[PDB]
């Protein structure tokens, strides 16, 4: 009546054989979890990660948060140590309901959350952690150190479901990537306690992201199939309009908390999911996802790209130059860097970068031609990886440039893609350059090369 839950997303219990390959196995859920955003993955009642902390040795930073719908929050991120803020957190709980933490039934914290953040007059406020991996925190998984680790540590070192694995394997396209994105290849820890929100949101460039919940109460879920993204945003923007305003940067993008339930009643479609420790949540490309923490847990999150993402990839990009939305990295880059690595890359892995860049190169020509038929004549090599990223960012839509942009001596510095020539300056085309990283010539050698490798 009041609150409606969503139905179920998929849940697979992959024998060992399948299990054993992470990145075959996604592949073959894909068709149907790609149709309800999220799933959830059960693995081999005998694959158990040990966990293994001191609560009173791991402190971190906690992060203050309110609880109303609609209200902005941005999208990304005293002092507790794991066992005080587990104190707290089982502490608040248990007076917020007067019952024994572990009593208090699931879907009743699902229903008070929707309450407690609807109603005006609720004034509740709850805290969480949410930080990369460090020395002061550190992952939940075993990782090498110079110290002595366990057996059954050493177990699940090279484990593919070991998320701090999972970036480097070679069915990932992440796999050599240069530039630091310190956000996409390394995990993020979340200590989590009753009502402690994650909004609406999807990963940097419409990665997938894979979560585990290592201990603790579960973690709720809520998600959307990546083919009604724009038709959620659509509901969004009309309810909330203060997060489609554009802002300076990435660390300003606004994020919010709301009812799945309005998202159903405007027919888009929301699955659910209460993610249990041991457990494992995988989101897809573009899948809006939200949720909320049952109670004290402890989870892990990667983001990750696959052969199936890279045109998505592509997609995403261009969406984000039509969006005026900053980049975390080059695209094109990340492909010429696969380019430059044919002779070690995966032979399937090559032959969807060829496929990749053989659009890119296409794209680029007529980009090329189109400016030259603008006046721009001068041109110079130059090496796009070298600038730091706010160096080499197109002054209209704010995209990472690799490929080619265009300068000019007025604007000493700035830079426009090709798309936005007209923007950098009232100066004639003709004191303009075109700076490019390739010629059309050194790239058709490179996509060559990944068409040897893949056969
Ligand atoms: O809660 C979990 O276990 C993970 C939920 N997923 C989150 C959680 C999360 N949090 C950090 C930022 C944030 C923003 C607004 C409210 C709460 C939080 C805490 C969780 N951030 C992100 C994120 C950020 C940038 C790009 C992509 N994803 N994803
Ligand atoms: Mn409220
Ligand atoms: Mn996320
Ligand atoms: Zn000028
Ligand atoms: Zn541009």
């Amino acid at each position: 009546s009041m609150f409606l839950p969503p139905p179920e997303c998929p849940v697979f219990e992959p024998s060992w054989e399948e299990f054993a390959d992470p990145f075959a196995f996604i592949h073959k859920i894909r068709p149907i979890a790609e149709q309800t955003g999220i799933c959830k993955v059960r693995p081999p009642p005998d694959w158990q990660p040990p966990f293994a902390c001191d609560v009173d040795k791991l402190h971190f930073t906690p992060r203050i948060q309110r609880l109303n719908e609609l209200e902005a929050q941005t999208r990304v991120k005293r002092d507790y140590t794991l066992r005080t803020f587990g104190e707290m957190a089982d502490a608040f709980k248990s007076d917020y309901f007067n019952m024994p933490v572990h009593m208090v039934p699931t879907e009743l914290v699902e229903k008070e959350f929707w309450r407690l953040v609807s109603t005006i007059e609720e004034d509740v406020t709850v805290e969480y952690g949410a930080d990369i991996a460090s020395k002061e925190f550190g992952s939940g998984f075993p990782v090498r150190d110079g110290i002595k680790l366990s057996p059954e540590e050493e177990e699940y070192l090279d484990s593919g479901w070991n998320l701090n694995n999972m970036p480097v394997m070679e069915q990932s396209v992440l796999a050599h990537i240069t530039a630091d994105i310190c956000g996409m290849k390394l995990p993020w820890l979340y200590v989590g306690m009753c009502f402690s929100s994650f909004c609406w949101h999807i990963e940097d460039h419409w990665s997938y992201s894979i979560n585990y919940l290592h201990w603790g109460e579960p973690k709720t879920w809520y998600g959307v199939p990546g083919y009604a993204a724009e038709q959620l945003e659509n509901v969004m923007k009309k309810l909330a309009p203060e997060l489609f305003v554009s802002q300076p940067d990435l660390l300003h993008q606004l994020v919010t908390i709301m009812n799945p339930n309005t998202l159903m009643t405007h027919e888009v479609p929301v699955y659910r999911t209460n993610q249990c420790a041991g457990e494992f949540v995988i989101t897809f490309p573009r899948a809006y996802h939200s949720g909320f923490n049952q109670g004290f847990n402890f989870a892990e999150a990667v983001n990750f790209c696959t052969v199936d993402w890279l045109p998505l990839g592509r997609q995403c990009v261009e969406h984000y130059r039509l969006l005026h939305r900053y980049c975390v990295f080059s695209h094109d880059e990340m492909i010429c860097k696969m380019a430059s690595k044919a002779d070690v890359l995966d032979v399937v892995v090559a032959s969807t970068v060829q496929k990749d860049m053989a659009i890119m190169i296409e794209d680029e020509k007529a980009l090329r031609e189109t400016v030259r038929k603008l006046g721009v004549i001068d041109s110079e090599r130059m090496d796009f990886e070298l600038l730091p990223d706010d160096e080499r960012q197109c002054v209209k839509c704010k995209t990472t440039c690799f490929m080619s942009a265009i300068s000019c001596s007025c604007k000493p510095g700035l830079l426009v893609c090709l798309h936005h020539v007209k923007e950098l300056c009232s100066c004639p085309p003709y004191k303009y350059k075109l700076r490019y990283r390739y010629t059309l010539d050194d790239l058709y050698p490179m996509m060559n090369a990944l068409k040897l490798r893949a056969e």
